């Protein structure tokens, strides 16, 4: 109710500029000195881009532990995330090694493999069911099971196999193929309806490891899936949408990675987001059958 208030102050007075700019300089900023040693500068897909040292994720290999991950730990909402960048050609191995040792079931991905005419991401899931791929480095095969296409987002089922046990796993892929770099998503509308196919896969269970979200560099449209997600949370456990505090709680996640939301737009959306959430949150089930119709997903 009082993050409506504020919307309409900060809208009224076109002022997300300068709060988003009071976000950035009053958050954290803790050392990167592993992912700025020279023997990961090709496991960095931007230079200014990196995880801190006190949130990363190691890797359980002993040659070289990096991976560029955080793990976001949201101690009141009780969720954690894992958000990273793209895979690059040469951390598809790594990426998935990170999935099978965090036990992560789910696996959400906001961007395009090629965006404005530039490769954002490696090609690091199968395509096609008879062609699985192996990571020879991390000794993980990994198999197209089904693909769900939507008109702005595909679900798709992987089986994930360690060869050194043989032990496999099924891992849910969430691909909103619809949002591009830089920007908000069209409508809360179908932005909440692909979270809440996320939520309603079980991949965010506190039994499961935490889900992987990344964009190209894992902090702008990565931020603003997690920072929704997790206000809408902290509304349901108290039942109580007045007691969110919106800049709170991105200031605290930027405590674990930075630059998460990276436009005024996204973090102005991210208002919307949730205030259009809370409707059913807060008992009025009936308004999620009205996000399917307006995301006109098929
Ligand atoms: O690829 V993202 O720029 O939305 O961090
Ligand atoms: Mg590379
Ligand atoms: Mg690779």
């Amino acid at each position: 109710m009082e993050m409506e208030k504020e919307f309409e102050q900060i809208d009224k007075s076109g002022s997300w500029a300068a709060i988003y700019q009071d976000i950035r300089h009053e958050a954290s900023d803790f050392p990167c000195r592993v992912a700025k040693l020279p023997k990961n500068k090709n496991r960095n897909r931007y230079r200014d881009v990196s995880p801190f040292d006190h949130s990363r994720i190691k890797l359980h290999q002993e040659d070289n532990d990096y991976i560029n991950a955080s793990l976001i730990k949201m101690e009141e909402a009780q969720r954690s995330y894992i958000l990273t960048q793209g895979p690059l050609p040469n951390t598809c191995g790594h990426f998935w090694e990170m999935v099978w040792e965090q036990k992560s079931r789910g696996v959400v991905m906001l961007n395009r493999v090629m965006e404005k005419g530039s490769l954002k991401c490696a090609q690091y899931w199968p395509q096609k069911e008879e062609k699985e791929m192996i990571f020879e480095d991390t000794n993980l095969k990994l198999t197209l099971i089904s693909e769900d296409i939507k008109s702005y987002y595909t679900v798709r089922q992987l089986e994930l196999e360690n060869l050194t046990t043989q032990e496999t796993r099924e891992i849910l892929h969430f691909h909103y193929t619809n949002w591009p770099d830089q920007t908000a998503p069209e409508s809360p509308a179908s932005f909440l309806n692909f979270l809440f196919k996320v939520r309603e896969s079980g991949s965010l269970s506190p039994e499961h490891g935490p889900v992987v979200v990344h964009c190209s560099a894992g902090i702008g449209r990565s931020g603003t899936f997690c920072l929704a997600d997790t206000c809408l949370l902290l509304m349901d456990k108290r039942k109580d949408p007045s007691s969110v505090d919106i800049k709170k709680v991105l200031l605290e996640m930027r405590k674990f990675r930075m630059g998460l939301i990276q436009t005024a737009d996204q973090l102005r959306f991210s208002y919307l987001a949730v205030i259009e959430g809370a409707k059913f949150i807060m008992g009025d089930s009936s308004v999620q059958d009205q996000w399917k119709e307006l995301s006109h997903e098929d």
